[PDB]
């Protein structure tokens, strides 16, 4: 559609990051598929929480990064089949970048609400490369997190970053980890637009399909994943 303005918030490696130009799969998907569509694009920055009022303003066309189909924002926007699985969020200090794999988190220590599927995803993900602390309720892991007591927390994310608001917390921020386990596969990550926007849903999607067939999606893949 000539031209398409998309938003995100770049702070979610390594679906997107700042390099100061927002890099990253979903940057370089998003500019996949623009050349595939023959479409002009940006990519702006803005803050997480002001993305979906403007996509609704229509400030912006399309909104990525790293966003995980829920049945809840399917409420709000319409996605994009999606273009990668699933993202389980670390929570961490942004003083120090991890690489969340079983080598990355050798003599870390991860807070997790105990008993909960994410315990379980931990547990079956990285078994026992970790050292895994459980605790009554993601607040507690959070203390232990803001404290300095563990490495990184692993709980629902909006209830998290409400915490970290509440408290003034900003120096904590989210690496994103790709769920390859299919026992936890959701409905995957894609790209948000406007509610009833089913001109440019088709677009995109059409788009999408045609650089899974083309080579260029797994170039794309190979180069991060
Ligand atoms: N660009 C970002 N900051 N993305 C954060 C995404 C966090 C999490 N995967 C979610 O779907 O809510």
């Amino acid at each position: 559609t000539d031209t398409i303005k998309f938003a995100t918030e770049a702070t979610y490696p390594p679906y997107v990051y700042m390099g100061g130009q927002v890099e990253g799969f979903g940057a370089d998907i998003v500019k996949a598929v623009c050349k595939q569509m023959q479409a002009v694009c940006t990519i702006s920055n803005q803050p997480w929480d002001s993305l979906i009022p403007s996509l609704k303003l229509g400030k912006f066309d399309a909104l990525f990064g790293g966003m995980n189909i829920t049945t809840a924002r399917q409420k709000e926007v319409d996605f994009t089949d999606p273009y990668y699985t699933n993202s389980v969020s670390f929570i961490a200090d942004k003083n120090t970048p991890l690489t969340l794999s079983k080598q990355g988190l050798k003599g870390k220590i991860i807070g997790v609400q105990g008993g909960t599927t994410f315990d379980s995803y931990l547990q079956d993900s990285f078994g026992n490369s970790i050292t895994i602390q459980r605790y009554p309720s993601e607040e507690d892991a959070l203390m232990d997190l803001t404290s300095g007591r563990v490495d990184a927390v692993v709980g629902d994310t909006p209830l998290i970053k409400q915490w970290l608001k509440q408290n003034g917390r900003r120096e904590y921020v989210l690496i994103g980890k790709p769920v390859n386990d299919p026992n936890y596969f959701g409905k995957g990550v894609g790209i948000a637009v406007k509610k009833g926007n089913q001109a440019l849903l088709l677009k995109l999607n059409k788009a999408l399909a045609a650089i899974k067939a083309n080579g260029v999606y797994a170039a794309i893949v190979q180069k991060y994943f």
